[PDB]
């Protein structure tokens, strides 16, 4: 049970739960590239949500709608992540690690990549921990489609369920802050800075899915995720 | 300097610093057929602006930026300043946005604009979380100064620059704490408090949410020459 899990028992499924470091297929359509790389992280990004501790008791309709609502700002916070430790860069792979400069070759991107640059140097200031940003992404795979939801007695029910999901992650911050020696008044002080992140990502995927549907296949998004959420028992 | 004030002198200042209740410009002999929402929307708005910046300016911590990282952080949160307030207005409204007194509107009055309801829908939800949170008025305060200086403050390398980072994100950790000292003196434990700060900075996420998509929603309408930040400037001119 999700619910019964302590703080460390959380972060070590959390981390457990960790998608792998994938890697890019001179510039090319970059776009191209960046694209391919995104639709290869989609898979393991089912796989790792899967993994969350919640996720899969939740309907299969409420976990594609949460994934549909949070996956660019999880690319995101992974992307932001895996550049804390290179100023001025975006370590989109380990062998696409691009430039502001680089940014101005699609129209648009430049915007996006200043605000992707400037929360990974927030991170970087903040010194963030990797236990702290699994418990993030977390969060935003739970809590960026909620409000978004019917109103049905089921859908009342899963409502709950994932506010006390994040009640737990919230407990585990907390935990990990305490564990690593601040006092309360910064425990609470960070849990807050952390949080307030989240709301420039929020930001950042709004003007992402902009810019790409400025973009003009006949597979939407939905229908991508559910197929592959939709798993059989045949393989055990 | 704001740096030091205590919890219920912040709590106290937020609440001074509250803007009036301002009605719609309404002829109300009139009929409501030849009134267009939006323009109602849209002349109420404009007023409002007006008693934001009058708010933004007593919000401790606020005059010490420059007048640039003042403008930008008003530009940034306009519309989720203006979406806090009308959640926390039509909270006691199950199901109706209440804009202004003389103007309260439902979902149904909200599809007559053609891309309004996705936003009343989202802004009725919020209302509703609210009200089941029983947010206070003290709460509200804290929340609504916390979207003023966190809403610009990734988008501004200055030394100047850097200092004025550090102090909004001081004062952000001073309403942090004003918050956390609120939810002690309710009588909720530790765990329950830092559980509601999240809950409620969460919330926050889907305003910006929503400023985001009220804000496409109206360029989809109307296509300014004369930036925002220009207006903001020629504003404190105009009535200051
Ligand atoms: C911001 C961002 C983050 C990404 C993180 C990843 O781990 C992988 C790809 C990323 C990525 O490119 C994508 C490209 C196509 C697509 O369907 C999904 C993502 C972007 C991105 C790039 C340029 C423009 C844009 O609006 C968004
Ligand atoms: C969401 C919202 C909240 C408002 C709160 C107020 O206190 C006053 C007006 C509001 C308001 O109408 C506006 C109209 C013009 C404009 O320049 C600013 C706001 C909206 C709103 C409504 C429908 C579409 C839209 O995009 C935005």
């Amino acid at each position: 049970l999700a619910l019964s899990l302590t703080a460390d028992q959380m972060v070590s499924a959390l981390l457990d739960a960790e998608p792998p470091i994938l890697y890019s297929e001179s510039e090319a359509s970059m776009m191209g590239l960046l694209t391919n790389l995104a639709d290869r992280e989609l898979v393991h990004m089912i796989n790792w949500a899967k993994r969350v501790p919640g996720f899969v008791d939740l309907t299969l309709h409420d976990q594609v709608h949460l994934l549909e609502c949070a996956w660019l700002e999880i690319l995101m916070i992974g992307l932001v992540w895996r550049s804390m430790e290179h100023p001025g860069k975006l370590l989109f792979a380990p062998n696409l690690l691009l430039d502001r400069n680089q940014g101005k070759c699609v129209e648009g991107m430049v915007e996006i990549f200043d605000m992707l640059l400037a929360t990974s140097s927030r991170f970087r200031m903040m010194n963030l921990q990797g236990e702290e940003f699994v418990c993030l992404k977390s969060i935003i795979l739970l809590n960026s489609g909620v409000y978004t939801f019917s109103s049905t007695l089921k859908s009342l029910e899963e409502k709950d369920h994932i506010h006390r999901v994040l009640d737990k992650i919230t407990d585990t911050l907390i935990h990990l802050m305490a564990k690593a020696g601040l006092t309360l008044q910064q425990q609470h002080q960070r849990l807050a800075q952390l949080l307030l992140i989240l709301s420039h990502i929020r930001h950042m995927s709004n003007k992402g899915m902009e810019h790409l549907y400025s973009m003009k296949n006949v597979v939407p998004l939905y229908d991508l995720l559910l197929e592959m959420l939709d798993a059989h028992r045949l393989h055990a």
